[PDB]
């Protein structure tokens, strides 16, 4: 049951920003690591004398990684005069969110028609305003509201190329590396209630929940009208006998947060690996796989979606298969992406649901919770 | 003249410590980068609720990249209970000296016979002590006084695998790079007055003058009594035409701190090869080469030293070439390391002086300032 009740029109994800304490050794080791190529900066070079901000891109998927100068060099400027390109920024909170957080996602940016309309409805509905909208060069316009933490859902809109005072990137600096990532999935929240959390966030902006199909948390999906803008939120379920990653999550992270970007590619098996190649030698690691028994039974379940060939690729990768009842799905996590046990990545693949492909279609892995745990103790059985 | 005034005894450079806000993403970008390996690590994993520290080494060079916890996962901790593996370490120091520099060498740590005596004698002797010697399992001491702005130089003693409380890593997370770098020749600061800086440093360690051969800055070096150990000082030169770029840094910086880590590598051609592939894909970028009139002005100048095939293969990687009156010197200068026009690296490689070759064969360069605007002037008059 999809009510579609968005109180405004929300088109797509558009960006993801990194706040940093260095952007340009944060964003060469993820566009090494994830294959994104270094597609427009502002910095300064570009005249920008408040912040860097370096943009990736793969696909649709954008990567903003952000990090602010030394307030010096901008003493003299007011926000009227600012030379900043992003308005929002302030060095304030840029390194109090760095100190609190560590590396994270300050903004999950997404394309409305008309960001002035949307943050004026979502406020009018109980959003906590950020930054209200300002207008670039007549012709983009940005606002941000709270959205959990320190995290801003940040709207943008388009009169008719990222954003104005960003500068292309020359194509020597720029190598077209690609491992097939195209756009984000979902983000998903880690917060202390998700009663309170949910019922904030789908009321200033009217996204209904998704709907799905006992160890670490609970969890519930928002998403948009076509159901391509998709926000799970997780909180912890306490009192069990191995402690709750959730919970984990809040004590490092030192409160809510972003806890995982999951990013679709057309292609898993080669993302995974192009980017296992890539894990020791400046790239991102992977969780440890499941036992050969998971795979062992995988056959059972979705051997009417891949053929033999294909699950035993799924092996060699640690990929991950849950199935919905329209959909398959196929993913895999990353280990923390920084010092932090915080944020991490997820790297998923739809199979199903054609009309294009409907949003969601498979669910969010929820079922392979079982599956690893019947792994496990048929593992040891054979041991 | 080499007095050999040292008031403790040296041994050699041990390690550069980065202060950083995120250490695994830099740890990764300089590994990829300069082709070092993970070779020790203290954090959560290894019981060190306070900082994360990971070691990259490169034969005898040992890059450190640390980055501070939240400090509520240390808040019961005092220092005799600390779990930090360096006891020098303060979050509000960490977070302090991150914000007002950026990323950024925090110490320059030399191999001594004794730390608490180096650091008693160079506190004797004028040094504004930063910290106490502290022994560490009975096993290693550390001690730390002032070097210039924020940085310290750290003395490093032991009684007989980095420091106590570090761990191996696993080889299958340490992958074997090398591109040939093998040890740190020189370390050089950015001050904003030469003279006190020089007799400050000169006054607590006994270093002398190691002695040389108009636009930019004046310098000069201090050296252990072997010249193995080579700390270079810059102060800017004012009211010229273009601007110093010592004065660039000392804006962007924030005041005094360290400017370049000149690497000394075995093969030079090959350090330049494996680094320059990598430049846009996660590495490191280089200065623009200079004009080919340059090298069509080398053969007059070092055709002894290096056949006609070597000579164009420095044209091809934008080696620069200086010689001294006993040894000659190939260096070539990276763009700054991180998102402030502050600190970069030299890699360099020395050929004369055997005896082992002996410390600062062939200078630093300094003869290429003169030589590089003759070839500007030769260029333009070829157009
Ligand atoms: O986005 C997610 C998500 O990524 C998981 C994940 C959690 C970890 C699970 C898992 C990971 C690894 C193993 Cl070996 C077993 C289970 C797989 C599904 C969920 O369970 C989930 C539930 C509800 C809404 C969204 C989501
Ligand atoms: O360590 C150095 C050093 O690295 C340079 C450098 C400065 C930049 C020069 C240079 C770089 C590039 C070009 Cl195209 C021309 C000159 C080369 C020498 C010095 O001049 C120097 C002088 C005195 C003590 C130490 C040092
Ligand atoms: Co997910
Ligand atoms: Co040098």
């Amino acid at each position: 049951k999809n009510p579609k009740s968005d109180k405004f029109k929300v088109k797509r994800f558009h960006h993801i920003e990194f706040w940093c304490g260095d952007a340009t050794n944060v964003a060469r080791r993820f566009s090494w690591g994830l294959g994104m190529r270094f597609s427009a900066k502002s910095d300064l070079s570009t005249g920008n004398m408040v912040h860097a901000s370096y943009l990736l891109t793969s696909g649709d998927l954008r990567f903003l990684f952000t990090a602010p100068y030394s307030p010096s060099l901008s003493a003299g400027e007011i926000k009227p005069t600012t030379t900043a390109s992003i308005p929002s920024f302030d060095h304030g909170s840029c390194r109090s969110f760095f100190s609190s957080h560590g590396l994270g996602v300050r903004a999950v940016a997404i394309e409305v028609e008309d960001a002035e309309s949307a943050f004026s409805i979502s406020v009018a509905n109980g959003a906590i305003p950020s930054s209200p909208p300002i207008v670039l060069n007549e012709a983009v316009t940005i606002a941000e509201v709270k959205l959990y933490g320190d995290v801003v859902l940040r709207y943008v809109s388009y009169k008719a190329e990222f954003l104005p005072g960003f500068e292309r990137v020359e194509d020597a600096s720029s190598f077209p590396l690609d491992y097939g990532i195209r756009r984000l999935d979902h983000a998903v929240g880690n917060v202390p209630e998700l009663g309170p959390a949910l019922t904030y966030v789908a009321g200033f902006t009217g996204f209904h929940q998704f709907a799905e199909f006992e160890s670490g948390l609970n969890s519930a999906v928002l998403a948009s009208n076509d159901e391509m803008v998709l926000l799970p939120i997780n909180e912890p379920v306490h009192g069990t006998k191995r402690k709750s990653q959730i919970q984990t999550y809040l004590e490092h992270n030192e409160g809510a947060g972003l806890q995982h970007l999951a990013l679709m590619s057309e292609d898993i098996f080669r993302t995974l690996r192009e980017m296992r190649k890539r894990s020791s030698i400046g790239g991102f690691d992977f969780m440890p796989s499941p036992p050969p028994t998971y795979y062992q039974n995988l056959k059972k379940r979705v051997g009417d979606v891949l053929s033999d060939d294909q699950i035993k690729e799924c092996e060699e990768l640690g990929i991950l298969v849950d199935r919905d009842d329209q959909g398959t799905l196929l993913q895999i996590f990353t280990k923390p992406l920084g010092d932090r046990p915080t944020i991490f990545i997820e790297i998923i693949q739809r199979v199903g649901c054609m009309m294009y492909q409907s949003g969601g279609c498979g669910g969010f892995g929820k079922g392979n919770f079982s599956e690893l745990f019947k792994s496990i103790e048929e593992y040891e059985k054979t041991l």
